[PDB]
């Protein structure tokens, strides 16, 4: 099931049926008509500072009511947005930003630092300021995360809307039912739920970050990393979900089989932000795969590595006023994941990177981790690797359900011996795994 845009798509609704109701903004409820009135108020205010077609423009910002309108009020100056996470350091991002081709910031809840940039306010100004409707115009600038420094990816709406159609073949989403703006849109997860809602022309919520069953009140779907999962399920709280989507890392059997329990209905996705979001997808079902590829997509395995083609790809890398192509010689991301294909399923074994060696077998912590969770008292679980006079050995890094739980002993009869923890230690107060290795060794 496709959907063709006349228009933007919050003008597409508003043409359509503008008295139905489109977005809440904490406990305030705006019909089609409504957003697109005040879409146009930041739009204009921008305008008039001089964001034009094709500007660049950093939106250094949190989830909030105001980053979602300034989000769609960009878009619609024909604006090539760059989100960034309010939490990377000040030095990085003089490091990255004068490649990016940027000549704005808007940094609504702080400060511009970066004198570089044109400072931009939020102004709300008549009357309704709009560049044409074009699929195929550059939409978003989205970092990576770390192999060095981090690249942006740039998508068309093109691209996004593709991302969206997949998914929405396989998840229903129906007319009345309201997504969360539940992850981050500085990266791909928060920005596919944006387009998921505009795609099918239902409901989203934004609310200010605040516990997250009741960020969910009267939300009917959600897109989840399994920790924000396990925080819902071990509290037990009332949550009327028809369907969450997870992603990010791997999914395990015993919180989609908890979900299920409590009346979730899951599905699990692999990802990427090279992709817009997911690539291979399905319901939940007790198995280990991340399901086949949607419609629109295509995945191969050359020597272990996945390789993939999709429409919602990239158009590129931006460096220095130019596009570099993701793609190899032969047309396809080399991901660096490793992976298996079984049945037209994908199989996500681990990074490449991630890979370390101890004593000449392969350590894949991934593979390790997987074995772990499954324990019911696990939560958290990450194998990390420690150098020893050996080369390297692995140590576990946990978070549990509530209070330690010693499992050297229960890991004998499904790791071999040297895959099992050297120690067994626990998570200091997505989760960088070369931090984890640094934090391992200073112990
Ligand atoms: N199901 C998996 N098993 C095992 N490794 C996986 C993995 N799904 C990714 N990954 C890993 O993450 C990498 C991608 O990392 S990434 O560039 O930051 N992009 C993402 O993680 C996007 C995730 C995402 O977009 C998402 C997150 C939560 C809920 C929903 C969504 C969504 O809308 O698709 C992949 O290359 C894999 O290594
Ligand atoms: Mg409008």
């Amino acid at each position: 099931s496709h959907m063709i845009f006349s228009d933007w798509p919050w003008r597409h609704w508003r043409q359509v049926r503008g008295e139905t109701i489109a977005l809440r903004l904490n406990d305030e409820q705006l019909n089609w008509r409504e957003l697109c009135a005040r879409v146009d108020e930041l739009a204009s205010g921008f305008a008039v500072q001089g964001v034009v077609e094709g500007s660049g423009v950093m939106l250094r910002a949190w989830n909030t009511p105001q980053t979602l309108l300034a989000w769609l009020a960009l878009l619609q100056c024909g604006a090539r947005v760059l989100p960034v996470n309010p939490q990377l350091p000040q030095p990085l991002l003089e490091e990255l930003l004068p490649n990016l081709t940027l000549q704005f910031a808007l940094v609504p809840d702080g400060e511009n630092t970066f004198p570089a940039l044109t400072s931009l306010h939020i102004q709300l100004v008549e009357g309704a300021h709009a560049a044409t409707w074009q699929p195929t115009r550059l939409c978003s600038m989205t970092l990576t995360s770390s192999t060095g420094l981090p690249k942006a990816a740039v998508h068309t709406y093109q691209a996004h809307l593709a991302s969206a159609q997949g998914v929405l073949s396989l998840i229903p989403f129906g007319d009345h039912d309201d997504w969360l703006l539940s992850l981050p849109l500085f990266h791909v997860s928060g920005q596919g739920i944006m387009w998921k809602w505009l795609y099918a022309g239902a409901r989203m919520t934004v609310r200010d970050k605040q516990p997250l069953e009741q960020m969910l009140a009267g939300c009917t779907h959600a897109s989840l990393v399994p920790t924000q999962l396990w925080r819902l399920l071990v509290n037990r709280s009332s949550v009327s979900l028809k369907a969450v989507l997870l992603g990010g890392a791997a999914i395990p059997v015993e919180l989609t089989e908890q979900a299920r329990e409590q009346g979730i209905r899951c599905f699990c996705g692999y990802g990427l932000t090279e992709f817009a979001s997911t690539v291979c997808a399905k319901e939940a079902d007790g198995l280990a795969d991340v399901g086949s590829p949607l419609p629109g997509r295509e995945v191969k395995i050359v020597n272990n590595e996945v390789w993939l083609r999709a429409a919602s790809m990239a158009e590129g890398y931006w460096r220095n006023g130019q596009l570099v192509s993701l793609v190899n010689d032969e047309g396809w991301y080399a991901t660096r994941d490793r992976g298996e294909m079984h049945n037209g399923k994908l199989t996500i074994v681990g990074r490449l990177d991630n890979l370390f060696f101890s004593g000449g077998e392969g350590i894949q912590p991934e593979e390790v981790e997987r074995v772990i969770a499954a324990h019911p008292a696990v939560l958290q679980v990450f194998i990390v690797p420690v150098a020893d006079k050996f080369g390297h050995r692995p140590v576990a890094v946990m978070e549990y359900d509530h209070e330690s739980v010693d499992l050297s002993e229960w890991v004998k009869d499904k790791l071999a011996r040297f895959q099992q923890p050297v120690r067994w230690l626990t998570l200091p107060p997505k989760i960088s795994r070369q931090a984890l290795k640094e934090w391992v060794q200073r112990q």
